[PDB]
């Protein structure tokens, strides 16, 4: 619950509620059947990437709710990505178009977590093209983005800025 850690570019510290990793084969948009360690439970974290932070919540492969601040372009646009990579959304793991490695070169064991991580930090039009967009809430302390990192009257599914 209190402590800060990491997934990569990605820090992160609990809020509530717990998470059970067991292994699944996830079906990953290129085709491929990779077992992956899934977390099943509602959880909630603080996290951060650079200068951007927010409050995500998720459940079994499911970003439910993410709440950040307005922030420098780029760190907004790896919070989202990072944090629909940690959530392990169904969507993010359909969003594996392209070749994805579970070893290194020399036959070494790769984390598919942290593979997915890389992936779609270098590319992330895969993950935001089939994302979904919702209705912005209106009259509020918040508002709504795009994929591009622009307020818009429509926001990526589950997620939401705080207006400075
Ligand atoms: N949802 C959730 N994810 C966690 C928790 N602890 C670690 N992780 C994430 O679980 C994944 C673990 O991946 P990996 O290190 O490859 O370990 P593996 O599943 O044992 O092979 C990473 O994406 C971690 O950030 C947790 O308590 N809840």
């Amino acid at each position: 619950i209190r402590q800060r850690q990491r997934f990569g570019r990605l820090e992160l510290k609990r809020i509530s509620g717990r998470g059970f990793k067991n292994d699944e084969e996830i079906l990953i948009g290129n085709g491929t059947i990779q077992k992956i360690g899934i977390w099943d439970g509602e959880e909630e974290f603080h996290v951060r990437c650079g200068e951007c932070r927010g409050i995500l919540k998720k459940s079994k492969m499911k970003l439910e709710k993410l709440l950040i601040n307005s922030a420098k372009k780029e760190d907004m646009r790896d919070l989202i990505i990072l944090c629909m990579v940690f959530s392990q959304d169904t969507r993010m793991f359909q969003g594996v178009r392209g070749e994805i490695n579970f070893l290194n070169r020399a036959g070494q064991l790769l984390s598919p977590m942290y593979q997915l991580q890389r992936y779609f930090l270098n590319r992330s039009s895969d993950l935001f093209d089939q994302w979904g967009y919702e209705e912005s809430p209106k009259a509020s302390e918040l508002h709504g983005i795009n994929e591009s990192m622009n307020a818009s009257d429509y926001t990526l599914k589950g997620v939401v800025v705080t207006k400075n």
